[PDB]
DNA sequence: TAGGGTTAAGG
């Protein structure tokens, strides 16, 4: 029994005229849903155009994840790892990105350190260890690309991540604009 | 395309 969190998809995009029903009909076919919905503004009625879907266990919600592109009332939707409404309140959180910012890791990190860990999650296109304008120091964090925007979702949905020895924190990867109007 | 009357008491 997984945690409801991880056992949720975020499904955006809806067409107009999807239902609890219709979106239970479509998702159904990789799973047992244990919750089907599709929100709606509280006076009008009206579907605000996303809702959510969650499974019995997050192994079907990776097949779900594994059946991309879906195709729901007619209208290609966008089926996401659910972002705890916690998690949500941070800059970004909701971003479709292929990066990710890992901080945190000892001075003598190496990639294959990175590897051992983070290729469970994905094909890796690109991993960058940084280091110090001039000074060639290692400055303690680095960054990884995926080839695919739920690698990096189904990482930072979790709480640890360990990389040579120990523990290291990891989030969606900001460009220098989106940093500076978070900051 | 970010949540459903789902988030700080009273000792």
């Amino acid at each position: 029994k997984e945690p409801e969190q991880l056992r949720k998809l975020f499904i955006g995009g809806l067409s107009f005229e999807t239902t609890d029903e219709s979106l239970r009909s479509h998702f159904e076919q990789w799973g047992t849903l244990t919750d089907c919905v599709v929100m709606r503004d509280p006076n009008t009625k009206r579907s605000r155009g996303f809702g959510f879907v969650t499974y019995a266990t997050v192994e079907e919600v990776d097949a779900a994840m594994n059946a991309r592109p879906h195709k729901v009332d007619g209208r290609v939707v966008e089926p996401k790892r659910a972002v705890s409404r916690e998690d949500s309140q941070r800059p970004g959180a909701h971003l479709t990105v292929k990066k990710i910012f890992v901080g945190g890791i000892k001075e003598d990190t190496e990639e294959h350190h990175l590897r051992d860990y983070f290729e469970q999650y994905g094909k890796i296109e690109v991993i960058e260890i940084m280091t110090d304008r001039g000074s060639g120091k290692k400055r303690g964090f680095a960054f990884v690309t995926f080839d695919d925007h739920d690698s990096v979702d189904k990482i930072v949905i979790q709480k640890y991540h360990t990389v040579n020895g120990h523990n290291c924190e990891v989030r969606k990867a900001l460009s220098k604009q989106e940093m500076a109007s978070a900051s």
